[PDB]
């Protein structure tokens, strides 16, 4: 019949595992800690110029630490460095990467100084590049401190003028120290596009356009590159969508048992409901992937590899790709909105961090805590302490990782801007994780 089973030699976030989440999630093992509203502060140094040219308080969103190759937080001339997306709370979609820094031993949110934007408006036009001149927004990525002691940034070139084209991009951020307590962004170099999709392994924006994606509610992604090394190889792991040959979007995907898991009765009942219902198109178009590419030593593309995992039928959006090695195993994380999901009992207000584990970098990834659930945040977006973009930072010692996230902080009274959420701890033990009891850290804390 139309029924089939193709894994495409890759792992999958299955419907069977997702449907189990609603009855599992209501536990302090997974719940994002409740945060103390009275102590929440804006990032004091998060000031910049608005579109008019007046200095304002910025909203600060997605952030990532400068990391060592293994994912631990780097120390740069005695400083911890955090790259963050920021912009004017009112002027629509305008994100730029800012560089924040803090003396390694300082703890308070007030200790985070602002070195300003990584890029000048003019920077994108300098290199001879296929894509950069078309950039309208700077989206998320990662930062690594190289062997040579260079600050190497990876981020997403978003082009709103090119149908939302997304390109994995790199630059070396040149730094100096004007005095004992200041870091300065001097400028950028080796600023170049790396990858924008191939069509067979990862969806391109052209495929998105050609299929009439803006009319069907399709969501094209090629973003959030996370730098990692393994056995002398350099990689980016990123958010994407499947291409034509590794389980493409469309109605056929609803007949693929690989995306369902469970037994035949589960597959048959779930499939029938999908085909009948108002989620048919949404599920059909859902082909999120966590992709991987290998880089050369100069950070150009070496090899486009098959995805680590996909969320076919489940969601088109698996965000903030994250991966690191712990206790000889590889842990893979991604954030996912309930609103973009097609799962019974998962709703608009549900936000997740999902996690998977493998014995090897490109091996089979199995769900943490049986289902893949690691974190559950379901506070209403209107709540002051709503958090988003949860990201696990591995630590030099111990079994705990630090969870960072941003807190939108839009209360009726001050403080009033998107800020660093209080960080917290998650214990990792084999294929099991748990939120650490009563250990809420400072806003934007990276290390314990
Ligand atoms: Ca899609």
């Amino acid at each position: 019949s139309k029924d089939f089973n193709n894994s495409y030699g890759i792992s999958h976030i299955t419907r069977d595992n997702m449907v189990k989440i609603p009855q599992q999630q209501n536990s302090d093992q997974f719940k994002v800690p409740a945060f103390d509203e009275s102590t929440i502060k804006n990032i004091a140094s998060a000031k910049g110029k608005n579109a008019s040219g007046n200095t304002i308080d910025l909203d600060v969103w997605d952030s990532w630490p400068l990391q060592n190759a293994d994912g631990t937080v780097a120390t740069y001339h005695g400083y911890q460095i955090v790259f963050a997306l920021a912009g004017d709370p009112k002027d629509s979609n305008d994100t730029s990467v800012y560089l924040f820094y803090k003396k390694a031993g300082d703890k308070s949110i007030d200790s985070w100084k602002n070195a300003g934007r990584v890029f000048k408006d003019s920077d994108k036009f300098v290199p001879n590049d296929p894509h950069l001149k078309n950039q309208t927004q700077e989206w998320s990525g990662s930062g690594t401190l190289t062997k040579d002691g260079k600050v190497r940034l990876f981020y997403t070139d978003y082009s709103g003028k090119q149908y939302g084209k997304q390109t994995l991009t790199t630059a070396q951020v040149n730094m100096s120290q004007p005095n004992d307590n200041t870091l300065k962004v001097d400028g950028v170099e080796d600023y170049k596009s790396i990858f924008d999709g191939d069509g067979k392994i990862y969806q391109t924006v052209q495929q998105f356009i050609d299929e009439g994606g803006y009319d069907t509610g399709d969501n094209h992604t090629l973003r959030d590159p996370h730098y990692i090394e393994d056995n002398g190889h350099k990689y980016l792991v990123f958010e994407a969508n499947t291409g034509t040959e590794d389980g493409y979007q469309g109605e056929d995907s609803l007949y693929n048992r690989a995306y369902y898991g469970g037994n035949n009765p589960f597959f048959q009942s779930e499939k029938k409901k999908l085909l009948e219902g108002s989620n048919k198109e949404k599920a059909s178009l859902a082909n999120g992937a966590l992709g991987i590419i290998e880089l050369n030593d100069d950070y150009t593309l070496k090899k486009v590899m098959k995805p680590l995992i996909t969320s076919n039928t489940v969601t088109d959006e698996i965000e903030r790709a994250n991966i690191f090695k712990k206790d000889g195993k590889w842990y893979l994380f991604t954030d996912s909105r309930g609103s973009a999901m097609t799962i019974d009992g998962i709703g608009q207000d549900d936000v997740y961090m999902l996690g998977y584990v493998s014995n090897t970098l490109t091996g089979k990834y199995k769900p943490l805590n049986d289902t893949g659930l690691v974190l559950h945040m379901d506070l209403d977006p209107n709540d002051k302490t709503f958090t988003y973009s949860h990201f696990a930072v591995p630590q030099t010692k111990g079994d705990n990782v630090v969870i960072t996230s941003y807190m939108t902080n839009r209360g009726f009274y001050e403080d009033n801007h998107s800020t660093f959420a209080p960080s917290f701890l998650v214990n990792i033990d084999g294929s099991k994780t748990s939120v650490v009891k009563d250990r809420v850290l400072e806003q934007g804390q990276l290390t314990v």
